[PDB]
């Protein structure tokens, strides 16, 4: 019923009772576990019950359950859904809802920060142009000259029988990938498709390894529009290494602001199809995944050769060695640039503290072990040895289909 | 698409569907409401017969004689045995098939490319602890092969109704002692504190080193376990040195050659073999990362980092990451120099991906525990990290069982 959760480094045991609050099924069944899969395979009373649950969450949060304001708010929601098939959140409710979705996000290692989130209400946006203004302000606010601050901008909710507000980019800041005549890629192979979409919508493309993509922004039932981010808004960090003088000569660099723009924020049964959020990077996202993944910049071999490692065989651990120096270069360069970043040891340590906080606060914490455990040096971090329970709580961030 | 889990590799973009999970007749710990896939240990003639029937069907399928006269006769013979005795017995080749299939079916083992090449030792005639010792020594000699390691399993008599189990009390045939100190610390391997004390309680005169090989506590049916010291010449060990860090040798670290699990229950057609030690060869990260660097194991990370003169006062120096790499390299280098079979985490995960493709074609899927398959260092540097995996319980199976004390 309630799962026993063991930490194998410390021998300590907890029991997750929070998971009983899950109203949504994930992909596992008793016959097989699908916990390693990245993506999911796929009226009024329903909305009304998700709404009431949410409003109840909110008033309990401000310690006013049963108050007249609480009972009144419930009747407003009920009156509105009964008449219109939908309802609208008050700004304070949206702010609470956004924080809870972040708190409930099982794949986020940064949730120790969940209570500190600047929420921009952009629900009065009626055009792609206005979306762009809102986005620019978000980036300006969040970047803060390198003293990064977590933020989310919330655009208008989905509505029955009209197109969604959507940001076509998967991140607000990302580098282009240009498919070359011989079928290689200059730039970021993860972004070949969005790059091609930008060009087809009139963007004049650069030809570098790190060309910042323009935004494709879509207002309901309209073709998406192209907007070039002003370069002065996009803070970037040149990569150099503390001891390897040759490393800077690789011409490598990365952007400061990690901002997801393709996810759906669901609150009280309402869905926000455009609600970009940003925090700050954990170094391995850049050093290990972005730069070392075989299907990303894939620079492992190049670095190892610069290090004169023996690439002929796997047992020299040339890959492990290069990867460490790359992550070290990312930490060093961000610190030298005074741009907020957290290494995977510090991050995982703070996540453990978060598990403890949430255990006392809520009786558990949904966590996806495969995502929380860093992509290098797994068992060198405390989260490796910590069992975790995964489940879906609402409010939630969800994946949604690419709008094209 | 099909009504089966869609499985994606995100590096290559390739898609398979697992149809093999349909053959699973045993529930795991997950439900639609929550995934417990990360938990290490999650919680009658009628039942025996259906399990037995199922395995006999598996056996005859594998020899391509499903539905044959010998198939139906074997089914009848098993039902009649269970009818008169309450249990039944495997033919020798059925045992070999079952032990191989249990290995093939093990979601947590990355070494499964080798599954067809397992030497199965039949020790179902064993009738004493002394005899178990002989069989185990023989296993260790055969499997070690002076450094050219060979996969093997030795199978002792099955669990019998109204008779005590054959049990090996040790969790591995070879493991190091852990001596609790008066200051509260542990000398040796902290993993082994309890078994070390049980050995002493049973009359073992304890050492006082960091790497004292443990004696075996062996239990024949309905008898107190008996203590047996392994003759040092049978236990191959490898002193650790580093290819370029000349001081690493001075740390006096070492590890044993033979990784032999000895406390898992082997289950085949409902028959339960409570003592069936098996052994392969190490993947280097088992020694280098887990045994030597786990905080609750030898915990040598800080020590090595200090010798490397790293900044252990801040996480951002990546001192743990650097030291861990050199320790893993020392493990590989030393085993290679000593000519003792070992496989690094890159070569092992590449072979497992090949194994996945083999099993996709052969069986339509492969049960795999992602958390265990992905190595504890350099995770996304290996191809298995980017491979989605479906986990389920197939039988024959290796299973955990409670410590006999
Ligand atoms: C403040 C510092 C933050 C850190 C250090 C952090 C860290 C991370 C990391 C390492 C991941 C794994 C992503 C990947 O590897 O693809 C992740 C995912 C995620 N984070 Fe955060 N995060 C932060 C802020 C935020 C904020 C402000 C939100 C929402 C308001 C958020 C919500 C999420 C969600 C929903 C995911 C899952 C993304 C996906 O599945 O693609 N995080 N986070
Ligand atoms: C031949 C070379 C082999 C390699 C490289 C290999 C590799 C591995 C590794 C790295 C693990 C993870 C164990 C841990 O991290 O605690 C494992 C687990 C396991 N292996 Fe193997 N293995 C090999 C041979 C075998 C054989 C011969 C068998 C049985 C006939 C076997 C059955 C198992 C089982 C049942 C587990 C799960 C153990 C547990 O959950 O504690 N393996 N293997
Ligand atoms: N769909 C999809 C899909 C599948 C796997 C990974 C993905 C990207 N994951 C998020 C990557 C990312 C990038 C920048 N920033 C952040 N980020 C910011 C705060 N927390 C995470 N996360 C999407
Ligand atoms: N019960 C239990 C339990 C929980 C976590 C880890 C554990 C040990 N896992 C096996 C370790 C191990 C040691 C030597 N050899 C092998 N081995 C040999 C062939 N394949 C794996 N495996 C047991
Ligand atoms: C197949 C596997 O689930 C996939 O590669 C996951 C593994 N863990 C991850 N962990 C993080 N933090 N980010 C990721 O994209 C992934 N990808
Ligand atoms: C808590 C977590 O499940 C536990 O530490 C697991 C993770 N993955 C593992 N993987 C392997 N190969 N061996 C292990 O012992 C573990 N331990
Ligand atoms: O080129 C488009 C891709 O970046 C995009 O499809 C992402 O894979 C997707 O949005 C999930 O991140
Ligand atoms: O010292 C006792 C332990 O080694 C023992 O309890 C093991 O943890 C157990 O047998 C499973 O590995
Ligand atoms: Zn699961």
């Amino acid at each position: 019923k309630f799962p026993r959760v063991k930490n194998w480094e410390l021998g300590s045991i907890t029991y997750d009772t929070l998971c009983a609050q899950s109203q949504q099924d994930g992909p596992c069944t008793p016959r097989r576990c699908l916990g390693s899969l990245v993506l999911p395979r796929k009226p009024a009373e329903q909305l009304l019950s998700q709404a009431r649950d949410f409003i109840n969450q909110y008033y309990s949060s401000i310690k006013r359950s049963g108050s007249q304001a609480h009972e009144e708010r419930l009747q407003e929601v009920e009156a509105e859904v009964a008449s219109t098939g939908t309802y609208h959140l008050r700004e304070s409710e949206l702010v609470f809802g956004a924080k809870q979705a972040w708190r409930n996000a099982p794949r986020c290692v940064g949730r120790i920060q969940w209570g500190k989130l600047q929420v921009f209400d952009a629900r009065d946006c009626s055009s792609a142009q206005e979306m762009f203004t809102y986005i620019c302000n978000h980036i300006k606010y969040a970047t803060n000259r390198g003293n990064l601050r977590s933020a989310i901008t919330v655009f208008p909710q989905r509505a029955p029988g009209r197109g969604d507000f959507r940001i076509w980019n998967s991140q607000l800041v990302r580098y282009a990938g240009y498919r070359q005549q011989d079928g290689s890629v200059r730039g970021d192979p993860a972004n070949v498709e969005i790059t091609e979409l930008c060009i087809q919508h009139g963007w004049t493309p650069g030809n570098g390894r790190f060309d910042v993509l323009p935004l494709l922004l879509q207002a309901p039932d309209e073709a998406p529009e192209l907007f070039v981010l002003p370069p002065e808004l996009v803070l970037e960090v040149p990569l150099e290494h503390p001891t390897l003088e040759w490393f800077a000569a690789l011409g490598l660099r990365w952007y400061a602001l990690p901002a997801v723009s393709n996810m759906l924020l669901e609150i009280g049964g309402l869905e926000f199809s455009a609600a970009p959020f940003s925090g700050w990077y954990m170094s391995t996202e850049i050093g290990t995944r972005n730069l070392c993944d075989p299907h990303r910049y894939n620079i492992l071999e190049d670095v190892a050769v610069c290090m004169d490692l023996d690439t002929r065989t796997t047992s020299s651990l040339w890959k492990d060695k290069a990867a460490v120096e790359i992550n070290l270069a990312v930490l060093h360069s961000f610190q030298l640039a005074k741009v907020t970043i957290v290494d995977h040891h510090a991050a995982t340590v703070s996540f453990m503290k978060h598990l403890d906080n949430e255990q006392k606060a809520r009786g558990g914490c949904p966590a996806d072990w495969a995502w929380i455990v860093p992509p290098i040096s797994g068992s060198l971090t405390p989260v490796f040895h910590q069992e975790m329970v995964n489940y879906i709580l609402s409010p939630a961030f969800r994946y949604q289909p690419d709008p094209w």
